[PDB]
RNA sequence: UAUAGAAAUUAAAAAGCACCAAUUUUUAUAAUAAAAAUAACGUGCAGUAAUUAAUAUAUUUAUAAAAAUAUAUUUUUUUUUUU
């Protein structure tokens, strides 16, 4: 266990220098957040809103299950996996299945994320054998991907462009977005090398 | 540029009257070319007041590398508009 070892090193350091410094907390924030359970929970909460009887949803379910198992094995990197996930999410078949599950009313997504937590426990997709149920509780009681009505985190990178155009007011109407260098006075440290994002301010 | 942390962001190319010998000009009256002069091209101290929107066309003034007048186009940073 490297996380308990880093916690032991944090306790020994905080007892040594008798203050809460910036180095040790950054070290244990980097150790406790090395897990890829976020993307596995993304794929499994996308699998939860599907239909176990429809063959198209069976194809999407097996595709996202293979994607999550390839992420947990370390054979596929995170960026290409995110490309695969956003290509599977932006398809109109998955969005139509999510709309049908919204129009149902007695939706099976709660049993979906519960079986997802059981699968992540059984297949070893977590760091601790009982951490998936606390992560399920965290997905339920907080604003997350599980409370979204379509089953993905609500960023504009996971929503279609033809729905992005009439809603949002971006730079010019009728990829990586940048500030053009005509703005010589944008902010204090803002410039052309500072990227901007459509639906969020990451600053 | 800001009702002065412009201690910020900045290469997405804004350009080629005198000075420098591709050349050019003048003349011989009953005598008929060898004498003189001028290079071609682009700058040019022209500024400041924390001065000063820019570009294009036309006209007038010897601050002419300047300045003024008459139109057109562009520049707005989101609290006005949306086939």
């Amino acid at each position: 266990d490297t996380e308990f070892q880093a916690l032991v090193e944090f306790i020994e350091g905080a007892s040594y220098d008798q203050l809460i410094s910036g180095r040790r907390f950054k070290k244990v924030y980097d150790v406790l957040s090395e897990n890829d359970d976020m993307f596995i929970w993304l794929c499994h909460t996308a699998m939860s809103v599907l239909n176990p009887g429809d063959m198209r949803s069976r194809l999407i379910y097996n595709h996202l299950r293979i994607l999550a198992e390839s992420v947990a094995s370390g054979e596929m990197t995170q960026r290409t996996a995110f490309r695969f996930f956003e290509s599977a999410v932006r398809s109109p078949a998955y969005r139509e299945i999510a709309k049908r599950q919204l129009e149902g009313g007695a939706a099976t997504r709660l049993a979906g994320i519960s079986a997802a937590a059981d699968v992540m426990r059984r297949m070893g997709l977590t760091r601790r054998p009982m951490s998936s149920y606390f992560e399920l509780y965290q997905r339920i009681v907080e604003r997350s991907e599980a409370m979204t009505p379509w089953g993905f985190p609500p960023l504009f990178q996971f929503e279609e462009r033809l729905s992005l155009e009439p809603r949002l007011k971006f730079f010019s109407r009728a990829r990586i977005f940048w500030i053009p260098p005509t703005w010589n006075r944008a902010g204090r440290f803002l410039g052309p090398h500072v990227t901007l994002y459509p639906g969020m301010t990451p600053d």
